[PDB]
């Protein structure tokens, strides 16, 4: 049971595919409040366009103040073109490389769907889990770990 | 289906890099990113600068040199690749993508994606605005103020 | 036939897929003592959420203490979206990234497979060869050619 | 149109499928001197075995004299295996890199083809267009905005 | 390459997976280098690392520890069942050309990614085929002179 009271969880997401953007943001902050005893104060959440402002959005606001865990949560969804491809891959490296040049835990709440349905289940609708729950606790124990 | 924000940004520096293969769908895409941040962001004629790179090859290239002259608030990179019989659009596009984000995350400056990876001209075309599409410029120039006012 | 008495070892695990990680972090550890001397006092056994924490954990401990070799471990199976595909690349390059930059060579213990089976089968169950054992000895003989 | 009469050209080309490089370089050549006024003695010519050492000997180049655009010129034919992918992954991406580390323009003349037909018609051959030409135009360009 | 570079110090770093593929390759790489570029067989140096995914690690320590014109990195993925062949030829390409860049010294590739042993033994010279070990070998010495002038 990893309790972090004292941890500060900074929350960026994108805002196409709102549907199932907000339950997994909702997952993850309550759990981290009712499972680790986050304090709500000690919870930023910020937003962005796309999901391929989110690596930028990222580095920005942790210049800017200091976190102790970073989710970046955003949904693409495969259309007619290539561009889902690009972009998944694209995004994917930029988050890692924002955690690994910061030193800050950047947990991975980005869901790469072949259609919307597949999202919104693994947004916990539909009988599926929310997968935001999950992402809250990884974010709560890579804080911790980082002391 | 995207979701932009109300904001005003007068004091905005934005650029706007452009390649010129596929010109008829290069036109109406930063014609609209352009109406776009002045009619509904309030930015100024005056701020917006916008040069042209041959293909989109170029465009993390003619972005980076220009971010190091002159100073910004956002960039907008526009281009648009087509699949044709070989796998130079494979290639190019994936590593276009991955400067573009390269520019952006070592220079601090937001760089938007304006760059469509289609199988034909007509996607192209569809996503410009044209045969009842919706203009994908439109999206991008309510992004770069969005994020030119975040970045402070 | 290499032997390392005073080689301090590391080895972060992800916990997902467990059944999986267990025979190998086990593998790794008893191949590096019973057949290269590793001292059980000088491997340290760290672990993280998922396959993507894997090159941050890995990155914040070689910046604490020193290891003359880092072994990371986890289990990517493929699912119905695009996300095995988009983390496995991130991590395999993330994971070469931490190397190459901190010069602490990192052995490669990552399964990306298609079901629970291969993983089970790579682990030594079922009739397979306990994968583990080679990174332990990859670990050791990394690390004493590092000096 | 742009004119250079002042720009200093480099052009780097592998040796692997000569037939097709040859017209490519060529073509770069004589359109930069006949439609750009770029000076015959201003164009450095160097060669390497294949295209992964383009992005090698481009960065060894740039490093000893001072150009304002530089152009890679390369075909590579698929074969049986998956070399042709992962090469041309690497090459591509390291030409980008050797591009945006040393602010030299890096005009992109590598051929990524199924079959030496596809190569020929690209290089002017068999009634299709030389890219080549397009390919000197592009380092003129980019060697002005440069400044 | 009718190149000669007898002053040249030359590093081959192999894998040891799939040993019978690797060993013609090294051979064959060595041998063009000293019959017909005349390099010295004393300013080369062997080493190996267990897998190709240790390539990149191993040759940047060497490179680090040891003043060489040009090293060769050789190594045979062959894919299996599952993604692993994928992935890591992705990344030890990669990672082969990030050492290549980061250090100034020319990187030869000599690492086959092919999709079973025979593709590999041919490649290597056997059944008939020809070794690529040897084109490796030229390239090695055609990069390490271009670096030095
Ligand atoms: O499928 C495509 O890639 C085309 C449509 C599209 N989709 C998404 C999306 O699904 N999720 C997302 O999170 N974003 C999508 N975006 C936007 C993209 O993140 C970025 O904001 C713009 O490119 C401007 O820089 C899209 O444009
Ligand atoms: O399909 C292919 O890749 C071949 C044709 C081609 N297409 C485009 C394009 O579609 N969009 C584009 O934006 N560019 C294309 N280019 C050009 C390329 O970005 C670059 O300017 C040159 O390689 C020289 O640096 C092309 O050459
Ligand atoms: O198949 C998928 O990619 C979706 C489900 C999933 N699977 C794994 C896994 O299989 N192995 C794993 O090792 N991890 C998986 N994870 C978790 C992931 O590494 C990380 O902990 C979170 O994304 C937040 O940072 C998964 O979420
Ligand atoms: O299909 C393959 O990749 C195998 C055959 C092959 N082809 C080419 C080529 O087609 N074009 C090329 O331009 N090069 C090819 N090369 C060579 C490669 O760039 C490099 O010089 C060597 O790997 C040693 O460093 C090839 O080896
Ligand atoms: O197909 C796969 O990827 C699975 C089996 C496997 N194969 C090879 C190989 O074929 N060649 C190789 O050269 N290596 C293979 N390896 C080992 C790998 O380079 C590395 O040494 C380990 O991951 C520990 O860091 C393999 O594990």
């Amino acid at each position: 049971d990893l309790k972090g009271p004292e941890l500060r969880i900074l929350i960026v997401h994108a805002r196409w595919n709102l549907q199932a953007i907000e339950p997994l943001v909702k997952g993850a902050v309550e759990t981290m409040i009712e499972k680790h005893d986050v304090k709500l104060e000690n919870i930023d959440i910020e937003s962005v366009p796309g999901s391929w402002e989110l690596p930028q959005g990222i580095r920005a606001s942790i210049a800017r103040n200091t976190y102790d865990a970073v989710i970046g949560i955003g949904v693409l969804i495969k259309g007619s073109t290539m561009h889902f491809e690009y972009i998944s891959e694209a995004v994917v490296h930029g988050l890692m490389r924002v955690g690994l040049d910061s030193g800050v835990p950047v947990i991975l709440g980005l869901l790469t769907v072949l259609n919307e349905e597949q999202a919104l289940y693994r947004a916990g609708l539909n009988g599926g889990h929310n997968h935001g729950n999950d992402w809250g606790s990884a974010a709560v124990e890579m804080g911790l770990k980082a002391l």
